[PDB]
C-alpha cells in the first residue's frame, strides 16, 4: 500500500493510486513539515511530527491550492452510513472513512519487543473495498495491512468517542475540479519556502524544550506518543529520498543523516518510555540540534534545487 507520511495522506495516496488520480500521490510525497503543541502535549494527544490531525487541514489546503482537487468530508448517522457506503462504492468503487484504531490494531508492536500493547481509542483511517451481508473488507494504508471486520466492529468503529474527538461515520471524497499537473520541483520549491518562511524548524526547538522540562515528570507516556509523532517526519525524508532518487534531485549532502538522526531522537523516545533509559537532557539536546540541522538543509534546498 501507499505509506504517504501519516494515516490521512496514506489514505487519500491509496485511493489516488487505485484509481490513478493525478497528482495527489506527488503532492503528498513531497509534503515538508512540522507542527507542536503544548495543549496537546499535556493531554497526551499526538502532539507533533508532520502535521495536526488526524485529517491533514494543511495537505487539503495543498491539494486545493496546486492541483484544484478538493477533498469534502461527510458525516452520517447509524441507519444510515451503511447504504451512503453501498451507493459510493457503486459510484467510486472505494471509501474512505474515520475509524477508532482500538477495534483495527493493524501493527504488531511484538516486532519491536513492545507486548503491553495499550489500548486507546483514537481516530485512523481505513479504506472500505467491499460491503457484505455481516462484514466488510477494509485496507489500512498506513500499516500496509487488510482484514474482513463484523459489520458489529465496523458500525462501532466509526460510532465511537476517541482522545481526539466524537466519529459519526465520517468519510472522505477527493474530487478533481480540473487538475493542474505540478513538477516535483515546484511542489518541493513551495513547501522548503513555506517551511522557512512559518519558521516550521522553531517548532522542533520548541518540542526539545518541553522534552528537557520532563526531567521530573514521573508519566512517561508522552516519549511513546512522541515515538509513535515522529514517524511522519521519518517517512517525509525517506520520501524525499525517495524523490531524489526517481527525479535525479539536487539535494544537500545530510539528507540521510538527517534521517537517521530523526531516527536516533524516536529510538531514545522508544527506550525512554520502555525505562531502558534515564536521558530527558540527552534527547532534548539532539532535539534541538535537529531543529538548526533541518533550518540549514531547508536553506540548502532552496538553493541548490
Ligand atoms: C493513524 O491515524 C493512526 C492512528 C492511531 C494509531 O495508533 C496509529 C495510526
Amino acid at each position: 500500500t501507499f505509506q504517504g507520511y501519516n494515516c490521512y495522506s496514506s489514505a487519500l495516496g491509496e485511493y489516488a493510486k487505485q484509481k490513478n488520480i493525478d497528482q495527489v500521490e506527488n503532492i503528498i510525497l513531497s509534503q515538508w513539515s512540522f507542527f507542536f503543541d503544548e495543549e496537546q502535549f499535556y493531554k497526551n494527544q499526538w502532539y507533533t511530527g508532520a502535521a495536526d490531525g488526524p485529517v491533514d487541514v494543511v495537505l487539503n489546503e495543498d491539494l486545493r491550492n496546486f492541483a484544484n482537487i478538493e477533498v469534502l468530508e461527510h458525516i452520517s448517522s447509524e441507519s444510515q452510513a451503511i447504504d451512503e457506503g453501498r451507493k459510493v462504492l457503486e459510484k467510486h468503487g472505494l471509501q474512505i472513512v474515520l475509524m477508532d484504531f482500538y477495534y483495527m490494531n493493524s501493527f504488531n508492536w511484538k516486532s519491536l519487543s513492545r507486548f503491553n500493547v495499550t489500548r486507546e481509542h483514537d481516530p485512523a483511517f481505513a479504506v472500505l473495498t467491499q460491503i457484505n451481508e455481516n462484514s466488510v473488507h477494509i485496507i489500512d494504508p498506513y500499516y500496509h495491512h487488510e482484514e474482513n471486520m463484523s459489520m458489529e466492529d465496523f458500525i462501532k468503529s466509526r460510532n465511537s468517542m476517541t482522545k481526539q474527538g466524537k466519529i459519526s461515520f465520517n468519510s472522505y471524497e477527493i474530487f478533481s475540479n480540473g487538475t493542474k499537473k505540478s513538477n516535483i520541483k515546484e511542489l518541493l520549491y513551495y513547501r522548503f519556502n513555506r517551511y522557512l518562511q512559518e519558521k516550521m524548524f522553531g517548532k522542533i526547538t520548541q518540542f526539545g524544550q518541553v522534552v528537557k522540562k520532563q526531567l521530573d515528570n514521573k508519566d512517561r507516556k508522552w516519549a511513546f506518543t512522541g515515538y509513535n509523532c515522529l514517524n511522519s517526519v521519518v517517512y517525509q525524508h525517506q520520501n524525499l529520498i525517495n524523490l531524489q532518487k526517481k527525479f535525479s534531485l539536487e539535494m544537500p549532502p545530510n539528507l540521510q543523516e538527517l534521517l537517521d538522526n530523526w531516527a536516533l531522537i524516536r529510538k531514545k523516545l522508544f527506550e525512554y518510555y520502555s525505562r531502558g533509559s534515564y536521558n530527558t537532557e540527552e534527547i532534548s539536546n539532539l532535539i534541538c540540534k535537529v531543529a538548526s540541522s533541518e533550518e540549514q538543509f531547508a536553506q540548502e534546498v532552496l538553493k541548490v534545487l
